[PDB]
């Protein structure tokens, strides 16, 4: 079982995990098609050549299940409206430590970090009209090809991946999308997180 989620500030996954709605599977398995917030497969990593092409992206409104809607991560796609999502309190311009943990890590791309638009309609479904189009924070592995000789230690996480960046201006609640695409397969793991800014 290959598995990834973000342990803190905990994601709106992790929360369900922990009210009892959600499995430990369930929570590390947000796992569709890279490159959000492109709508097509096929496409080639825009930097690195030899990476594995994306597969679908999820589709507006199963954003935050990562596209898995077949079992009990459907839940994660309800509207504020109906779910009232726990919310971290955080304020405009605020360090934010974010960390990833794992079981048996593939060999990482990147990590993207999205977030909602000063104005978005909050109670919808996450769509792409509500982020961002320029990415809040990318980190991207440059060693390629992902079959090289050095890219199991290049490439894959040894432990909790640790993450530190200041949150933009913002009021009211907003989503911050972290993203964890995976080189050598179609996919990437899909983590909202649920913010309430000053």
């Amino acid at each position: 079982p290959r598995h990834g989620r973000v342990i803190t500030p905990e994601s709106r996954a992790v929360y369900l995990y922990e009210a009892g709605r959600l499995d430990f599977g369930q929570v590390n398995e947000l796992e569709g098609g890279k490159f959000f917030p492109a709508t097509q497969s096929g496409l080639r990593d825009p930097d690195a050549p030899d990476d594995v092409a994306n597969g679908m992206p999820p589709r507006d409104g199963e954003i935050a299940s990562g596209g898995r809607t077949a079992d009990a991560r459907a839940q994660l796609n309800e509207p504020d409206s109906v779910a009232h999502w726990q919310k971290h309190a955080v304020r405009s311009g605020q360090s934010l430590q974010i960390s990833w943990s794992y079981s048996m890590p593939h060999k990482t791309r990147r990590w993207t970090y999205w977030i909602t638009k000063p104005g978005w309609d909050t109670q919808a479904r996450l769509a792409r009209a509500h982020f961002e189009p320029d990415p809040l924070k990318v980190y991207l592995n440059t060693y390629q090809p992902y079959w090289g000789p050095d890219a199991d230690k290049e490439l894959i996480p040894q432990g909790e991946t640790i993450h530190e960046f200041n949150l933009p201006t913002r009021t009211g609640y907003h989503v911050l999308l972290a993203v964890w695409d995976v080189a050598d397969t179609a996919n990437a793991f899909y983590q909202v997180i649920d913010l309430n800014f000053a």
